[PDB]
């Protein structure tokens, strides 16, 4: 079969539309998704138009084989994705109406920069290649664009499922090719971060903390040190949970920053033992009162510094 | 092959019915669960009927692509059913009644608010999409409706396998759709949990208490630090086992709650260390002796606040 | 094709044979176990006769489409077996004899209860379902059972591989059903868990024993603590390794009752050193010195108690 | 198609040949690896025999479905290798050359004994089973067997790759089968093991000796308990890369006699602390001197006797 | 079909090109990375040529099974590529342009020497085997080669794609074969392993170095065991992110070289304690204050020598 002929040097319009089922599996590290849903196709093909009067029928149904269809394939899909055919309606015009279930594992880049309270927009690229007959373009047919209202994909919410419905035609290998992008825009649902994550982490600073207020040696080096561990802990349980980025996320920034922290608490805790040892209570006093106030206050601006530069 | 032709303007009723035969790898982190169960279907297709004096044979038996067949999908599933047909058998009046064995992986979401003393409701979604020539609506016929007695579910409980016999009858891109929902309820073993998790965190928690009854800075900061170090891997192997909720699960809760008593345990120490240094051991004796009651009193009264919210 | 046609009202015979070429991956947390075997069947089809002497051959072979094959499948198996046909060869009075390899993923339960120490029954079910035209059984060919002496499970000894000869013929979904149970008796290979989980778990319980010889309430803490937070990852570590049971394993109970003698050595240190500050160091002598026997003999008598209950 | 016919009544001699191309993922916890090799068939077949002088041509080329060829199936491999056909070429005199691209996961058990200084004979078994016209033995072309210079098997040294020319002919389910033996034999890069593993546990094991020369039972408790957890993080780490075996592995040995040196360490620490107590500070000097000696001297020595029993 | 007949006895030429559309999942620990490309081939067939101004079409298109295709394997794939057909098309001479879209992991090893500071040369092998009527020799089109700009590797810089022109043309199994080598050029993004990985390690470190700044033996015992331990977490991480090398990584010795420093910080605070206890606290004083410059300086020099030998 070759594709339908112009009448005049136009290109042949393919007009798509996809509509979500289910959509899951949303892996960061990876920075991949998986989604199960229709993909339905238009086109005109003055071949397959028929006299309805004469035929009988208002409407024409073909077995895939029978017909001339389009190789609409998508880009940034990991394997070839699984397809089978729903329905395919030729109208007495010609207009054929072709329908496909297919599921594909999508590969769409992630932002981390503001991690764990992130938003994404997901990708989803139609492409088609031109043949030597005629050239084909894509196009969005907007009712037939959308998602179902149980589609939930877990740790995250759902903000909107549309089409930038002029594609973006170019050459590739000499033969024109019409790319369409389908935007699903996500926001990741922080909560859970909140008291698994940071308010663990931020108790163990404080608990560092009341080395301040404690003049023994060996309880504050316990204290400081223990604390530093269950910190190691947390940043390598958040470092599981997220790829190797070139760039500093916001959890990565705060995670970071807080290593500081105990690194000047151990100074601190060392200087005010040394001075009680060469027989100097009153100036490692000062040291250790200043420390008390400094320390709460240091972190407090550095955090809304931090969200400044983050927000 | 086409759709069988109404007598009058009826639509085709399509007699569904699945009977488990294996029901496992319940995923609570990705919300699926595993089946391998009888897809039966039975619908009237008059093209069929025939003589069974002049044919010889009550029955007649059919390859799948010998006759039409509805297209039946299920909604809810991550990829398409793996399917091999048992069998087509066609009565002489031309009713057809297939049978296919099938697995799959189904997506249904789970409700972790009571975990690890939640029942959920696991869905499977059947669904038609009607053709140009007529409509197909679903049914159930209840007779065909089971599960194999020897189905286990590990760590849970199967309640009951039921379907909901009116099907929902919506239009979907210009075509009506016919949805049957099949409810298995399972209710979880939460009885691993209590000497594996909840025994061994309170035994940790009434440890870091025996600082009530200690004098020594060295020793309490070691006995509080040391449990909360513990109390943080039990967390972690918690929320390991669970996906990130926007809500807070019962576990999670207790979990979080009981970091309050450790921040707390850490000043009460830290307060008696500081008097009996500034010479007042008869004020951190009164606040130590408190202690010894408040903090077993207000995890226990925290603890019935908590389950009643809960439950 | 249709099935054979019976002499009289009596039902068709299939002869089976299960022969284990390769077993593995036996999954405790999954409760599954991969195999690799023939399946053999043999069944009489008159329709298939032919005499020796005209045809000149002494067996026919025939391809899978040529004749009438019943339709056996594997009920516990978690997807459908990948087999291959091996032979078909027919005899002149009409018997069949099919052979084929296949590879399937089953899902057998097992009793985690005396784990380390246990003893499986794992399960393959054949099954058969009759069609209209007769009803079909299934029979045990006892010669045609067996395994290669090189199957070897990892970390398991396969003890026998025998077939329950009288099958389960029941009534599924208006029609008979002829049911097989093959079972692989196996036992578990407990060698390894002694030196790597039992032995370390017991040392470091004997290390904090070692604070009923010490008057040190600093190193006692650091002590029992210490070992206690060693106990808790080497439950941690056997949890991994098995699935949440609705009962006590006897590793489980052995675990979860250390936590007791680390709870109870943790009160005698705390009140060690309370009558010492108190000072009553005679009174404080007296439970130390009986915690040396005591420890030791509640341990070594619960263990005997245990030992008692599960075996 | 049948089997070619008898000149007399000598069997079928199929000459084959392995190639390995790729060999990768060898899995110790599963005792597998991955092939991608050339497998080589030649038989003669006297039924495609021709004239060159006739037929114009030198050799003729079929399609696997035109002629006849052997079922070959391979014993130890986990599913039915993955395979397509380069080439099938028929020489005048009937003499048919198959060639054939296949990849495997073969499963062949491995002797972790001498681990990590041990070697393996990974197994690659070929087989056919005899049809009722005439028996089939398998033969080794020596010319057709061999190895990519690039092979690389990642962590382990590929020695040879070689076969055992004469089959095991043996009965099976009433039919003769011609086994043959692929052997690839490898030896464990243990380097990595060295700086990983068993440099940082001894370092961890001479720190706790650090114990003989301090009289600070405090200091001892947290230096020999300290560094008894580190080597347990060693023990679980090292039994996460190796299955369950029921024999000691050579690191086995080693970890486990390591948790000996720990307990008696425990003990003199103790016993110090027990006598400088009792006012005896002379005689915890006397085993606290020898012990500097003693360590150090039945550790080399206990080592010596291991590697002996082992290598 | 049989392949094209030669003009005089020169060998068939096919033209090759791959363009990259999606590049992913490289695994360090497997040596594997996944590619989705085109791979496009051009051959001359005279038995396809046509005249334009006779048969009114520029180009003619076929279906695979109409033509002859040369067999195009991949050399380091894992399993066989999945490949779809997007075009074939023939031009008046008899030039055949084929284009097809394929997946497969790729086995490329990789040199961790430098790790994560490691640039990599990742290959793609083309190969082709030559018929017993013509020999095939491979060839690159320059202009049928390259990649998308969208084109990301998670944690990587792609430098260049391009391809070694002269094939590698070389005997097998007595048949030529034609191999060809596209390099894909790309390099580690080192940026998170400092605050994730170096740094951390790098304060915990130091932290063990405030110990020559106290004299409190329990407070050192706790600061350089306690650090020594963090130093283990880190090396475990570290060596899970890796494959088993033959040879020494550069975060390897730094991680390896720790380790003595650790070690010596221990044997200073031992040596500082006995002298202390031996009444000899100035000669412990010369050695505590020389560790304060030696440690860091040959700590930094070291590191100087390291950095000199691996760059
Ligand atoms: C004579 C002291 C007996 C102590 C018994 C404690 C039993 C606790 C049972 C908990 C069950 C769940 C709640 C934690 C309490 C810690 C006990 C501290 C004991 C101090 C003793 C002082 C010496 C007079
Ligand atoms: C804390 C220490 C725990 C030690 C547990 C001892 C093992 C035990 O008691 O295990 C019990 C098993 C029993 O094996 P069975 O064949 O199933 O006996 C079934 C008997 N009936 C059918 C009569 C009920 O004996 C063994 O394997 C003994 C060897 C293991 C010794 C390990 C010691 C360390
Ligand atoms: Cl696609
Ligand atoms: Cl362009
Ligand atoms: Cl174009
Ligand atoms: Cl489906
Ligand atoms: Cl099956
Ligand atoms: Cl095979
Ligand atoms: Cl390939
Ligand atoms: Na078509
Ligand atoms: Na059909
Ligand atoms: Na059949
Ligand atoms: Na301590
Ligand atoms: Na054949
Ligand atoms: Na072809």
């Amino acid at each position: 079969v070759s594709p339908p002929p112009p009448i005049a040097d136009e290109p042949l319009t393919v007009n798509t539309g996809i509509y979500l089922i289910e959509c899951y599996s949303l892996d960061d590290k990876a920075e991949t998704f998986k989604v199960n849903a229709f993909l339905s196709l238009s086109w005109k093909d003055r071949r397959l138009a028929f006299d309805p009067v004469r035929s009988g029928v208002r409407v024409k149904t073909y077995e895939p084989e029978a017909i001339w269809i389009p190789e609409i394939r998508f880009v940034n899909v990991e394997n070839a994705r699984a397809a089978d055919v729903v329905d395919i309606s030729v109208s007495p015009d010609g207009t054929v109406q072709y329908l496909e279930r297919f599921s594909a594992r999508v590969l769409s880049p992630l932002d981390f920069r503001r991690y764990p309270f992130d938003s994404q927009t997901l990708h989803i690229y139609l492409i088609v290649r031109s043949v030597d007959t005629r050239n084909i373009v894509l196009a969005v047919d907007l009712e037939k664009v959308g998602k179902n209202d149980d589609v939930f994909l877990t740790g995250w919410d759902i903000e909107s499922f549309t089409a930038v419905v002029k594609p973006a035609n170019f050459a590739l290998e000499d033969r024109l090719e019409s790319k369409l992008d389908y935007q699903l825009r996500i926001s990741r649902q922080y909560f859970s971060y909140i008291p698994n994550i940071i308010l663990p982490m931020l108790f163990i600073l404080f608990i560092s903390w009341t080395a301040f207020w404690s003049t023994s040696y060996e309880a504050n080096v316990t204290l400081v040190v223990s604390t530093l561990i269950a910190h190691i802990a947390f940043n390598i349980l958040v470092e599981t949970n997220l790829p190797k980025t070139p760039y500093m996320t916001y959890t990565g920034a705060i995670i970071f920053m807080i290593y500081l922290f105990y690194f000047v608490a151990v100074i601190e805790v060392t200087v005010q033992h040394y001075l009680k040892v060469e027989s100097q209570p009153a100036r490692a006093a000062s040291i250790t009162r200043a420390s008390r106030i400094a320390f709460p206050v240091v972190f407090l601006l550095a955090n809304i510094i931090l969200a400044f530069l983050f927000f």
